[PDB]
């Protein structure tokens, strides 16, 4: 509350560390469904169904241009990529499986880097 603060957690490396995680996600072999925005003209249903599209290139551009106020807003966009993927793709599909693998990979890096 006013003039009463918890001790200051060092957040000065967050930007660099999120960038590194994102690099590692970008270069994973199952990243291909997530590298670029879904083409809303060529994928029937996507526009109407997926209210907030998100992809690694869009995250990268937001990260690079100071559009994440903190590391939690960065994690929310990454998770949004996987949550969108689960909404639109059957679990038993190459893309569905890619999404599950990537979410697992992300959450481990996230925990190991920050928790």
């Amino acid at each position: 509350s006013m003039s009463v603060k918890k001790p200051k957690r060092d957040d000065s490396k967050d930007l660099a560390l999120c960038s590194m995680i994102l690099t590692e996600m970008e270069t994973h072999e199952d990243a291909w469904p997530f590298l670029l925005p879904v083409n809303l003209k060529l994928v029937p249903g996507y526009k109407k169904v997926i209210k907030k599209p998100m992809d690694f290139s869009t995250i990268r551009e937001k990260l690079s241009s100071g559009q994440y106020p903190n590391l939690e807003t960065f994690a929310l966009d990454v998770r949004l990529v996987f949550d969108n993927c689960e909404t639109f793709n059957e679990d038993d599909s190459d893309i569905g499986r890619a999404g599950h693998n990537m979410r697992k990979y992300f959450e481990k890096k996230w925990t190991d880097t920050f928790k």
